[PDB]
């Protein structure tokens, strides 16, 4: 149907705009701490701890298999990366402040992209 494919139009911006917020949240990460997912290997007890991981690489698998449908499910993955992060580590580690620094600066990045989603539909 032509309905069908216009969705799928809306779907690959959509798609297109997420790409891009993750680009710049994933800039604001330089020591790459969250870029892939935390080593069941290196870290065998962490599904003890985290029950639902998360990462940039594991959320762009995501996004290219377009599984994102609106801005709150991206948004939800990438509030997992932060809040994984900041009950695993203790605050006086390089791995907390990492994740309080990505929050904060990535908070701006969200909040633009809140308004671009509502205003192109």
């Amino acid at each position: 149907s032509m309905e069908q494919v216009a969705m799928e139009l809306r779907l690959t911006e959509l798609t297109r705009l997420l790409r891009s917020v993750l680009d710049q949240l994933q800039d604001k990460d330089p020591a790459r701490i969250f870029a892939q997912p935390v080593s069941l290997k290196e870290v065998p007890d962490y599904l003890d701890h985290i029950k639902h991981p998360m990462d940039f690489a594991t959320m762009r698998k995501r996004l290219e298999a377009q599984g994102y449908k609106n801005l709150h499910e991206f948004e939800e993955d990438f509030d997992l990366i932060i809040d994984n992060c900041m009950k695993y580590n203790a605050r006086d580690t390089v791995f907390y402040r990492a994740a309080v620094r990505l929050r904060d600066q990535g908070g701006v990045v969200l909040r633009q992209a809140r308004r671009e989603v509502d205003s192109i539909g």
